């Protein structure tokens, strides 16, 4: 497990040698350090190239771009920057991928579109933020993704709490296979490549077999230590995770981050059969699609909540008239309780005194449920305490798995211990994954990755963000009588 | 028409026969007064009631309901109100609408319009929402608006309507039943809902007239028990409303009308306003529902709008980097931009644009004459104001520039710094564009029997008006390029001081 962990993925002295990598101390931009690959490029040595000015390889008119864009900054939106390599050829040219990072800075050279370009992604874009759903949402992100890049495969990838995935939405050219439900363990992204990825957050392997090109040297110039190759477009990726890639049988990858208040939210996976490279502004258009994706998942939260409002505003209504003249009020609430069980996805709902119970619907006995309160104490939080699975952090609980495996409690008080909880029962489901999740490798990839299944009990439905808020609004009815009556 | 104006909507003496009015002195909720129409449904008369407990009016629950609504204080979300009036004649059920104003309380009732309302309305305003939020552009949103609106209140015709600076506006969006005329695109003059109104509208976004044509019961009295001056109707909904108004709706062929507010920043927007041929009279839940539409409606706007500037980083991204680099690396900034020049204006949307310091200018594009734009930018140095300046109708505000009107009627004005010495203009030229109105807005009014100006003109019919003078308008992320465009001007500028 942690052991997978543990590998420097951002140290590894090589590159990609679809592309031509440069270190430079900047005073006069003195080549510091530089890639193998260079030779088949102009034809010389390559220790020889070391503390020489960069410009003489470039073109008069490139060259100058090149200082300017240093210092021209604004805002260290320079990339890419068009540039013409001077040769024994003759005329030939780049775009070229600039940043500092340590102290060092560093060039990368990449291989080099229209109106009509520009309007595909507009249009992209409108798609996905008019949206109905997160699962469409990530589905137009997909295949806009997918138009555009031309890949064979593209997945939109969500983390869930344990850091393993699922693939939540897909979209293939037909006569192509798919990952569609499937589960992954963290394994497959190991701590130190998911806070990378959550940072750098755009990355490309065009051919998965490369030709990994080292560095002459593979030492900073300024500090002297290990090259941190992090935010370098053409850093050789971790052989581990390569042989990976024959494994699934795409002979390329890219990935975009889904960033999320920074938090690692998801990827965007992108497989093709034959490799495949495609332009800095490709990947540009779709990091600016996975951002749009990102933002659309909170909009999207909001809009889920009005569009329940409505039942809300009426169920308040009657609730409160409901309790209002009634002489008791734990009798005012049985009143409305399914209709209020039915807007939450419930089954049975609790009120848990320090001095007694109410409860409503399929719950536990009143004795449990006190010991269920007692319980929440604890939490390092006095807050909305929820899940799904009430038995994965509380094993007293597994008995109540067939009415209460899901629960959602609801704080009174500021911080007052009277609670407002509601059960929603077991579902059973059926997951799959990779293969056996419990055989994920530590040493190399496993060897396969057909539909692996599994039988989960003890589980709930989800909670809905805005189910959650209905539940507020509702301790915030609940609360105001409760006050009202002294 | 400042008289037009000054008619005081709220006080008037009545209200509107379909409902009950009532107001309060509270403790006892002892009966203060109550409208002339309480007569039909308590066949008593007015004194009989006056200065008693309302309650003996009420059911058991009836009267504890309401009481209990008295400090019923969840909000003031408790309304509707279940009233279940005692009466001679057989039993009669009501929506009881409560709210306090001017230091009393006034209780109103209206005709509970469903006796139950179910799991399929519910279901009918979410899709409802769910459409409205996934519109494509405010044009379609607006219309998403009408229809749903139109679904639940079954109205012949449901309209958008949107104010412009002047305060008058245009049905922007319209849906409407088969054989149903369309002003669809129609402006209306100011006049048409004149100041006040609109204050109310402000701060009561909803309001209906179920029979335009109505036998105003009067409120027996019309004293104040607290303050003891003329009873304020402001957020009464059964309040009768101008007479000016009413005859409008009847020379519009409409005998029912209801009209939420779309506000925005704490402005009027604009109105969904809803009419139909034969009277109708929806419920009180509808009416909310409806409130509910205009207030995602309104929310949207500004989703829109955003969501328009995100689709626009691309060709901005883009002409930023050309820019950069292409703009930089040229020995003149002057230089630079005659390069990125047509992309930019592209972008923006312009026929020309000019960096005028207070000592030279430097124009691209179409663009006025160097004196020309030398002298708008004096002009634009005395403006109180150091932001962006926008006009359509740049001749409107500095009518020294009607010569030029031809190709710069629409400036959008921005400066590279905090001092305004030195800023960027962007020029497009004036366009034809036709438009038509309700009436002639030349008599938007005439005068009423006894020489007065209240009448309501004769008629709405499509009248044109060929506008020349005034270009496109100035578009919210148009300017932002503008500003992002600036951010790179000035980088330039600064990156080479020396
Ligand atoms: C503990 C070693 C590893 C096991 C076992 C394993 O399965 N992966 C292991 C290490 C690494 N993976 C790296 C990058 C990486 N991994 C994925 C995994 C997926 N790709 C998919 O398409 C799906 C699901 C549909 C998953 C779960 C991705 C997308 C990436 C990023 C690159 C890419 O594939 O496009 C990785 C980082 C190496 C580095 O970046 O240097 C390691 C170490
Ligand atoms: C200055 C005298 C008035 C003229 C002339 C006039 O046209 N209106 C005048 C006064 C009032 N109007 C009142 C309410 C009101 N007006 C409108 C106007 C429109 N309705 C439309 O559908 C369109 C265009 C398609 C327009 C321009 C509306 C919507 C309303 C609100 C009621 C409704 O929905 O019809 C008014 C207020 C009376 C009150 O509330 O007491 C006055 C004084």
């Amino acid at each position: 497990l942690t052991e997978c962990d543990r590998e420097p993925i951002h140290i590894p002295g090589a590159i990609q040698p679809h592309g031509y990598l440069f270190v430079v101390s900047e005073t006069d931009l003195r080549i510091a350090s530089v890639s193998a690959n260079v030779e088949d490029l102009l034809r010389q040595p390559p220790a020889s190239l070391l503390n020489v000015p960069i410009a003489h390889y470039l073109t008069a008119a490139s060259a100058a771009r090149l200082t300017h864009a240093l210092h021209g900054g604004d805002p260290a939106a320079i990339n890419p920057i068009r540039l013409d390599v001077v040769t024994p050829d003759g005329e030939r040219a780049f775009n070229g991928i600039l940043h500092r990072h340590d102290s060092i800075v560093i060039l990368e050279l990449e291989p080099r579109y229209t109106n009509e370009f520009f309007r595909s992604v507009r249009v992209a874009i409108r798609r996905l933020q008019t949206a109905a759903d997160l699962p469409t949402a990530c589905w137009i992100a997909a295949s806009e993704v997918r138009r555009i890049t031309g890949f064979d495969r593209i997945k939109v990838y969500q983390f869930a709490a344990d850091w393993s995935g699922q693939v939540i939405a897909e979209d293939r050219d037909s006569g192509i296979p798919s990952l569609l439900d499937f589960h992954f363990p963290s394994s497959d992204i190991p701590a130190q490549s998911r806070a990378l990825y959550t940072i750098n957050p755009v990355r490309i392997i065009p051919d998965i077999g490369y030709r990994p090109s080292p560095l002459v040297p593979d030492i900073n110039p300024r500090l002297g230590g290990p090259i941190d190759l992090s935010f370098s477009v053409l850093r050789s990726v971790s052989p581990t995770h390569l042989e990976y890639m024959v494994n699934m049988g795409m002979h390329a990858a890219m990935s975009i981050s889904i960033v999320r208040d920074n938090r690692l939210w998801g990827m965007i996976s992108c497989h093709n059969l034959t490799p495949r490279f495609v332009s800095y502004e490709v990947r540009q258009a779709c990091e600016l699609i996975a951002q749009v994706l990102t933002w659309q998942i909170g909009v999207l939260e909001e809009a889920e909540i009005v569009r329940h409002s409505v039942r809300m505003r009426a169920i308040q209504n009657r609730l409160l008239h409901e309790l209002g003249d009634e002489q008791g009020l734990t009798a005012g609430l049985s009143r409305v309780s399914e209709e209020m069980l039915a807007l939450m996805g419930a089954s049975g709902f609790a009120l848990c005194s320090f001095d007694g119970v109410a409860a409503f619907g399929r719950t536990p006995s009143d004795d449990e449920i006190q010991a269920l309160a007692s319980w929440l104490s604890h939490r390092e939080s006095r807050g909305i305490f929820q899940t799904q699975q009430l038995s994965a952090s509380f094993p007293e609980a597994e008995v109540y798995s067939d009415i209460a495996s899901g629960l959602l409690a609801v704080p009174l008080g500021r911080a007052s211990t009277t609670l407002m909880l509601w059960f929603r029962p077991e579902v059973a489901q059926t997951v799959t994954w990779g293969g056996d999740p419990h055989k994920p490798v530590r040493l190399q990839t496993r060897a396969s990755f057909e539909a692996w299944r599994e039988e989960v009990r003890d589980r709930s439905r989800p909670w809905r963000s805005h189910e959650i808020v209905a539940a507020e609004e509702i301790r915030d009815l609940v609360v105001d009588v409760i006050l009202g009556r002294a």
